[PDB]
């Protein structure tokens, strides 16, 4: 089964991903994690991709393409968080699976206002140690766990990054729903909720 998780910064994709992945045995590629480890790694993808991140703009089709192909899952099934992002990318990624006999099973379309995706992102912690996410209201470390905030969840990154998806998604969220795979989640409520929701949507 080939999942696609579209949505806003701070709307939980990762969240849910996170909880197919060791719930249900997918797995999981967010191009936004693998992006960071190079980054933080100094690789030449890193060191390509830094520029972008660092502003909250998209890292170019070609690049991202170019990414995927390589990290794609031989084999299980996938959950594709924060890819694709553009109209480019979604037909690359329609002709891989073709080549493949596979295609997208469906497209969740994790919807939260951006009040709130500011209200996620910025009380958003990562345990530095294992990449765990906590939020410092809604789902905090437990005592004696550190954290830190990323660099990008500061306010002016955040600002740039909702911008940029709220431009580049209105073409995607077309581009699917002239597919009929598209299924819109209401990410605004708490987890279980939209765990509950995203296991309704692909069951
Ligand atoms: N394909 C692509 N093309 C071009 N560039 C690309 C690209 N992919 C990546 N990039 C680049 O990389 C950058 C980063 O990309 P990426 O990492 O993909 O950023 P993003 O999708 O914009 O958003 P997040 O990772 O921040 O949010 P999420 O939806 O996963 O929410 P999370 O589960 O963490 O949850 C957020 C917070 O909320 C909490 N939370 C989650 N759910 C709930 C809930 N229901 N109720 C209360 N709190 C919740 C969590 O604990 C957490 O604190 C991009 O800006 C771009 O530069
Ligand atoms: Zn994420
Ligand atoms: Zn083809
Ligand atoms: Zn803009
Ligand atoms: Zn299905």
């Amino acid at each position: 089964m080939i999942l696609v998780f579209l949505g806003p910064p701070g709307a939980g994709k990762g969240t849910q991903a996170k909880r197919l992945a060791k719930e249900k045995g997918f797995v999981h590629i967010s191009t936004g994690d693998i992006l960071r480890e190079a980054v933080q790694k100094g690789t030449p993808l890193g060191k390509k991709a830094k520029e972008y991140m660092e502003r909250g703009e998209l890292v170019p089709d070609d690049l991202i393409i170019a990414l995927i192909e390589e990290v794609f899952p031989k084999h299980g099934n996938v959950i594709f968080d924060g890819f694709p992002r553009t109209v480019k990318q979604a037909e690359a990624l329609d002709e891989m699976l073709e080549k493949k006999g596979l295609k997208v099973d469906h497209v969740l379309l994790f919807e939260v206002p951006d009040e709130v995706v500011i209200e996620r992102l910025s009380g958003r912690r990562i345990n530095p140690e294992t990449g765990e996410v906590y939020h410092v209201k809604y789902n905090p470390p437990p005592p004696g766990v550190k954290v830190i905030q990323r660099e990008d969840d500061k306010p002016e990154v955040i600002k740039k990054r909702l911008e940029v998806y709220r431009e580049q998604t209105a073409p995607l969220i077309e581009y699917y729903k002239k597919k009929g795979i598209l299924r819109i989640i209401d990410a605004s409520k708490p987890v279980e909720e939209v765990y509950r929701q995203v296991l309704e949507v692909i069951g």
